[PDB]
């Protein structure tokens, strides 16, 4: 409770569904995953894909982190993701997202063994 | 000294060019824009469109920003953007850049009278 | 069905009134030109003007549509508008809307030719 | 001109020997394999191995392609390679490249029926 590859699976995986059909989406996974428990989360992005093809995204091509590290890898192909924005209104604990799915690369960090994802950096 | 409001224009406006004319864009554009001086800027984004459709921003769609903040606005319209992201092998001071071209929405932060962008927070 | 400038017309355009004279403006006016009569449309703005005034503005400030298009266009000068959002008191279909009257810049999407608004963005 | 597989052959298959005997090899098969005709190539990849074993990895572990594609694979095994690289000094048509042999799993794009080789994509 919890290491940080399985943070990374509660904050960013849900491989249960394949794209983004209603705009209540994050409205509502944001609040499942214990995102909006203290604030509401500016941003979060979801990954729809197996844990396999995103963990093989730390065998990808490196790049380096917005902090500056270098442990970060961009996905080669386009993967289904959620973005989720909070909205201009949005007041905790009502917090309010605007979902947009969409088709981008990802970008996350990786570290450990197994060398796996520990941050989602950003999708391109 | 330097206005908020030029220093987002020299880090993010490239109005000049329709869209990014090779893949050696970025090295050139983060250097010449000194982006590179004390540190390789891991990330930073370059928009392709006039200055006026980019300040229009500041009056389209609300949102929040990454740190939270309330005064973030999203385009209504994808622009032309070059996303700059430092390699993971680049090292400071001779720092390298992947290339992205893309058509996507810019998500600025506004401030001031005139109220016009003066962070630039994510494309999506 | 209308054509688009028909459609256009027959939702937005009162020129027979100064303003709303009710709260219960838009609640007639739903009903008058059957906006309530196979549900209750959310929003529906009324202008107290001219319809050359309004076609006008399709030659004044290009501005992006809400949804991404660019054919958007905001008057120079306000217009006498009547906004229409329904009450909460308010179940089809004994519609009631709240109403709201005012003095705001209209944004419209024209198209065509002769070159007329089609679609009522937004009042700023 | 040669088709997909048969240039996959001609550039990247040296069945004939175990390894890079000379610090040369680079050059003197560069030049060989007509990789310096119209520029120096400015890497280059030959597996010292059969070539159905290197056809044979097309049925084994399936990996994203640099490009993005899906049509990438890794072989289960090391296999005897020989990178390589334009040194730096090199200028055409003057080529000079840097020899380095090595023990890698290789990755090749395969496509067609039957499946075979078609590109080079790294070796790991
Ligand atoms: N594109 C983005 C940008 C930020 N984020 C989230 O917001 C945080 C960045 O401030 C990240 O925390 P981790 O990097 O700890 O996952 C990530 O959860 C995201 O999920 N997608
Ligand atoms: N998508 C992104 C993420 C970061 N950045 C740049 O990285 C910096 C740190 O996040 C930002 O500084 P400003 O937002 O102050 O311009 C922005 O310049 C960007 O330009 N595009
Ligand atoms: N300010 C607003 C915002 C929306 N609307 C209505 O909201 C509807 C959908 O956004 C629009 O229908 P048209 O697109 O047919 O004009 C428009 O009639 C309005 O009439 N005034
Ligand atoms: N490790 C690598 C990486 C790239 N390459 C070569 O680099 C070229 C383009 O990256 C490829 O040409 P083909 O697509 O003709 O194989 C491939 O031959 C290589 O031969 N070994």
């Amino acid at each position: 409770k919890e290491t940080a590859a399985a943070h990374f699976e509660h904050q960013h995986m849900d491989s249960s569904t394949s794209a983004a059909s209603s705009s209540n989406y994050c409205n509502q996974m944001m609040k499942s995953r214990n995102l909006t428990k203290d604030r509401c989360k500016p941003v979060n992005t979801f990954v729809h894909e197996s844990l396999a093809d995103v963990q093989a995204v730390c065998s990808q091509k490196n790049v380096a982190c917005k902090n500056g590290q270098t442990n970060c890898y961009q996905s080669y192909s386009t993967m289904s993701i959620t973005d989720c924005r909070e909205t201009g209104s949005s007041k905790y604990p009502n917090c309010a997202y605007k979902t947009t799915q969409a088709n981008k690369h990802i970008i996350v960090a990786c570290e450990g063994n197994p060398y796996v994802p520990v941050h989602f950096d950003a999708s391109v």
